[PDB]
């Protein structure tokens, strides 16, 4: 059978697979590949050219609708980038995970096993040129184009990924298609970006499976938003993409439909989903199980869907495949769209609760009004929809390449400015390092702020990180968890700092406050580790630039708001997982790995950069000094641990003897010797000739993480 | 909550993490350390020093039983070398994994995480110099000397591992503590080495928890025999090891033991089974009481307790089955554990009455009673091989206590006595393989049945001592016996004219020139297809002798699977691609190795009765990324083949025609959703070079797996 799980065995056990995924990238792909430099050697218009011939290049293992495979394409791209969530940037096309389990088998992905399967001999032909992630995206790209619609623009640069990203918790369901998420609609559970399991965004015969379009409109415009999309954007593109092809439900796909791709027989290679006798026969094509085209020319750019769905009255009805579907009153649209496979019949034109909920709905009512008395703003807004829901988790305008790049930098995409100025060099950098120590801020200060400016980073959507400075601005400045009078304080001394540096100048040199935030970190490092008698020079990269206010979408930064953060010993007290499991997902974002977190944690507990100022998991007696100490006490068998009486977060270390109190701690600092993996790299960092070691690793890490934007390297 | 894994969606896709864990080395310890080096630096003995002055320090939260940690630092030893087996060399001593999940919750294991927490000090002491697993075998190793009985020897060198070993099977239960592995004692599933889920070898009270010893003596024989051991060898360990210390059950732990450590609070700090309402009142296993009057000194007490006396069974104070003496005069012949002005009367398990009831078991008994030096020595060489079996070969043991004499059991291989060849030797010998009526494929298949056999479970197998030519894998099926003789034949002819045509003294072994071909033919099939590669060979392997061979222990290589070979032994009940996973995994093989390997050997075509299966390509012994290609053709369509039971047929999509023939092991390259992914990249193209260059590397990664003298 299977060799089985501690997971199993323990449900409660800490998942730090989800970290060791971070310790090496499987797959074959070289430690020195530079997809950017290969993708930048790709004609991309030679691949644009294969892609529209293929739109019409019918394969008798899944004949195209209409005779063009546009519409599949498009529905493969919507779901590939559907997934993301702002909640944690996790999910989206980035990687091309749509390919893995358990997305690969996710009911709403049905057949795009196939649509996938149509590009392999153009993957095939261009190799590493161009990822999976990237022509998945283009392919969408370019079925709307050759079907009458010139897109906004298209970015390369997604690197595909060879497994699943184990850190996306998708839910607690135990099965697809089902929810226990909302009682509600518009209710849904905080972080999901979906009310059921299994599905991109909502369920398309309606809330709970019941055609109710104004409770439908409810959860569409929560998981939208929670996409990052607003009621404009959310309409555009429903409109935008359902003007396009038609949905499939010959039959019942339950009992019409083989198992999905990860439980299909080996001889599928690959493929799920098997019609029982018929998978070529695209007169009984099934997918979702709803059926019908939702306009006249379905593989044109037109008005078909807004005007079908605005200028007619719409009645819930059962499918053929049982799946509930509107069909239009009057017979003015009986039969007036052609088979997609059939060239002597007709299909009549139908809705799905999920788009009556755009016309029901008083807000999304008003966009659709306004968009059919406007078809070229209905265009413009599609347009950078479209190009805003493929591009969004791709990071910072340096990481979209191509010649199909729009001169036009988006908001979402968190720009920063150019430096009209002259770059410091190595005499300047020990200069500011001097000062900025000689200041009255302590290296406890200069850490924590260092800290807080780049650890909002996130290699989920690389949004976040010290370039920037947005730590200084809206909302950052004012986040509990930064301590904004004290941030403020802070600040204050190093833009002084700034000032000074600037005036004193005569050759255009200047300074950003971004990058004497990370060097006041560095030098405080560097002095910590001084003061315990050992010289480190942490390496620095000059030029990070101070993005502002004009150039930032503040509601936007709330999702990179942390609830619990590990350096700073602090936890939001509301938070429902326990504190070590949101410890574990944040560290996966900073792309570090368990002994890297370890590394970390503990040595910052030696210089103390607590929230608040605290003591708790301070093992050490000499403050702001680099050494094991925090190791070397929390693993003394002479200290004995238990939870604090009236407290939330705190455990008290008594003397084992005594009874005397030594020390006080979270869970963030007691995981270290409690979790049988994290003890055992806490006993290494904890051995009497380890100490070199622990100072010259944590170093690494903390400059890893200054470092993690600075894509000037790619 | 936590994200569903995909094994919980579909319990039966493949398990590649146990491939990933080869890919990455999780711990904080440097790319380049060597353990080796470093053990070499330490001062055993003032190691063992530090370990004598322990035994004799109790500590307040786990009170030491007489004084003296001793015996539970033997159990503790013993339990981390006993979860062996020699199926497929996995569990064992080795990476001191008994620290880790599940190994370190099992029931059998409960309180010894309060042995390995008294050894902490030590730990950090000495740091690096010394592996948790060396430390742990060496704490038992004193306890025994300083209890008065001189241990065989003692070998450094077994690496820390920092989690658990994945692809063990530990069983098909669901519960801890329950067996769903046997219907009759003595026929245990295959592949097991315990009779129950979470126990070492057998339950301490009998099968399926009945007092029965002579049914217990059938599953302690084929356990231990599982393990490595024979009759004589199982009942000294046994006798041995109850020769010192107690069992102990104060209470029933059912509900008087906290969570096992996996569940217990976060405020146990690693610690688990904590005694609700500890030392006087110490329960572990729930039986209770010493073997024998002096429970920190060897003597014959364990022996002359059980033989002398007559036992009944009863239930004791923890509610679990033990034996107490029908006579009186063992009654408080004991001093109590925490208590020297007070008595206690000994017991016996089942599994201890087992000795005595089973016949063979009886007779050894005997014997060890009327010869005391008889029954020291058979214990103290078992000792050593049960917490060294895991080690490899002798150029592995490291330290000043290893013994001169080297056992049969470590696969000893002879020395090399003659010069070795060099640079122009190796390339003559080349030509002269080349040259001889040996095709590629034979090459290939001759090289990969010797140096497959390794496992990094136990570092058992591989090319060096050419045992492929002995038995008794010169007579197993994959290797296909009649054509394994014809080119071991003219090899030989190679090695025999060679060696007669020097006179500065240098020789060539067969076991080099059986690795010497497979690389000449490897770097031909690549010539073929139009690309020169040369492949690193390391001259050095010797010819090991019937001698240096214990041929029964060798079946335990025996392959059911091989993918390089297409071979499927038609009894295996797992699928075979996970039997082909499970395998990849012994030759620490990542996923991406595995499928360059598979992939480029289809190309060359070396399969078991030079069949077709999975060799796509137009021109065998042409080393191409053909296979990839081919696989991932739209335009062929797959199907299981009728009447076949591992077979499938790829015809056109388009005529039905068949155009090739295939098993499982080449067709989840192309159904996997991880290997398919892999498959592509492999398949593009401007990939075959590069496919060329990664088949080459695992080649020779492969054939140098026992060289364990250069990284
Ligand atoms: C509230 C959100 C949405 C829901 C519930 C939804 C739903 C569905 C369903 C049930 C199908 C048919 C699957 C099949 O049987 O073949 C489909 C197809 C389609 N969807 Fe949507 N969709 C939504 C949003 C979007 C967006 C945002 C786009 C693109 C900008 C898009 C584009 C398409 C296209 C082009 C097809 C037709 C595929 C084909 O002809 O094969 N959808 N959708
Ligand atoms: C059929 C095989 C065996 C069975 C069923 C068995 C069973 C047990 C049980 C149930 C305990 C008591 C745990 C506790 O309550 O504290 C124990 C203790 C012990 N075992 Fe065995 N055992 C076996 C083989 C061995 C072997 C091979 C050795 C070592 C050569 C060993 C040495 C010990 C020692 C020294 C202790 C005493 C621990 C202490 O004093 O804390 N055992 N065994
Ligand atoms: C939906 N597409
Ligand atoms: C048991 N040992």
């Amino acid at each position: 059978k299977r060799p089985k799980s501690n997971q199993d065995w323990w449900p409660s056990k800490l998942n730090l697979e989800i970290l060791d995924q971070n310790a090496r990238d499987v797959g074959p792909v070289e430690d020195d590949f530079d997809y950017a430099e290969e993708f930048q050697k790709l004609d991309l218009e030679a691949v644009k050219s294969d892609l529209e011939e293929l739109m019409t290049s019918s394969q008798d293992w899944w004949p195209a609708d209409y005779g063009h495979y546009g519409p599949l394409f498009i529905r493969m791209a919507w779901h590939s980038a559907g997934t993301y969530r702002t909640a944690d940037g996790r999910g989206g096309a980035a990687g091309g995970r749509q390919r893995f389990a358990p997305i690969n088998s996710w009911p709403d992905n049905a057949n795009l096993d196939k649509a996938r399967r149509l590009l392999l001999p153009i993957k095939q032909k261009y190799g590493q040129k161009i990822s999976w992630a990237d022509l998945m995206i283009l392919a969408g790209n370019v079925a709307i184009e050759s079907m009458g619609f010139k897109t906004f623009g298209y970015a390369g640069g997604r690197e595909d990924a060879f497994e699943e990203d184990k850190a996306v918790n998708w839910g607690p369901e135990d099965e697809f298609e089902t929810q226990e998420r909302f009682d509600e609609p518009g209710e849904i559970q905080e972080g999901l970006g979906a009310s059921v399991m299994g599905l991109i965004y909502v369920n398309p015969e309606g809330p709970d499976g019941n055609p109710d379009p104004e409770a439908s409109a409810k959860n569409i415009r929560q998981t939208f938003d929670r996409m990052a999309m607003n009621d404009k954007e959310t309409a555009a593109l429903i409109a935008g993409g359902h003007t396009f092809g038609k949905v499939h439900g010959a039959d019942d796909p339950e009992e019409n439909l083989g198992p999905e791709p990860e439980a299909a027989p080996i001889e599928q290679q690959g493929l799920g989903w098997q019609n029982k006798n018929g998978n070529s026969k695209g007169g009984e094509m099934i997918t979702s199980g709803i059926e019908g085209p939702w306009t006249q020319s379905p593989t044109e750019w037109d008005m078909g869907y807004i005007n079908n769905l605005l200028d007619y009255e719409w009645e819930p009805e059962k499918g053929p495949g049982g799946a509930w579907q509107w069909a239009p009153k009057s017979e003015e649209l009986k039969n007036s769209v052609p088979d997609a496979h059939d060239p002597d019949e007709k299909q009549t034109p139908m809705m799905l609760t999920t788009d009556i909920a755009l016309k029901r709905d008083p807000d999304y009512r008003e966009v659709m009004e306004t968009f059919q008395e406007n078809p070229m703003e209905f265009g413009m807004n599609f347009a950078k929809a479209w190009y805003k829901l493929t591009h969004l988790d791709m990071g910072p305008p340096e990481r979209f390449l191509g010649p199909e790049v729009p001169d036009e930098e988006m908001i979402w995409q968190d720009p920063l400015p150019d430096a009209d100025y002259d770059l410091i060099g190595d005499e300047e950098i020990a200069e500011l390092k001097e000062e900025i120590l000689d200041s009255d801020l302590s290296v406890s200060q200069l850490v924590k702020t260092a800290w807080a400016s780049a650890s909002t980073y996130r290699d989920s959507d690389k949004r976040g990180g010290a370039n920037g400075a947005r730590l200084r601005l809206e909302p950052q400045k004012n986040w509990e968890v930064n301590e904004p009078e004290q941030l403020e304080t802070v600040l204050g001394t190093l833009e002084n700092i700034q000032t000074e540096f600037n005036d004193s100048r005569s050759d255009g040199t200047q300074v950003s406050l971004a990058d004497l935030i990370v060097l006041g970190g560095n030098a405080a490092v560097e002095q910590a580790a001084a003061n315990a008698g050992y010289d480190v020079e942490i390496p620095f990269e000059p030029g990070r630039v101070d993005a502002g206010p004009e150039h930032t979408d503040a509601p936007s930064f709330d999702a990179l708001k942390p609830k619990v953060d590990g350096v700073r010993n602090y936890i939001q007290d509301d938070i429902t997982r326990p504190a070590e499991e949101v410890l574990v997902d944040n560290a996966d974002l900073l792309n570090l790995t368990a002994s890297e977190l370890t590394a970390l944690i503990g040595g910052m507990r030696s210089i103390g950069a607590n929230y608040q100022d605290t003591d708790l998991g301070v093992f050490t007696d000499e403050p702001e000094t680099l050494t094991n100490d925090f190791f070397v006490n929390l693993l003394d068998m002479g200290t004995e641990w238990e939870p604090a009486a009236d407290s939330e977060h705190r455990y008290k270390g008594l003397d084992r003897d005594t009874g005397e109190v030594k020390w006080e701690a979270t869970r963030i600092d007691l995981i270290f010797g409690s979790n049988d993996r994290l003890r055992a790299i806490s006993e290494v960092y904890g051995s009497a000739d380890a100490e070199k070691k622990l100072v010259h690793d944590f170093v690494d890490t903390w400059s890893k993480v200054m470092k993690l934007d600075r894509f000037d390297l790619e």
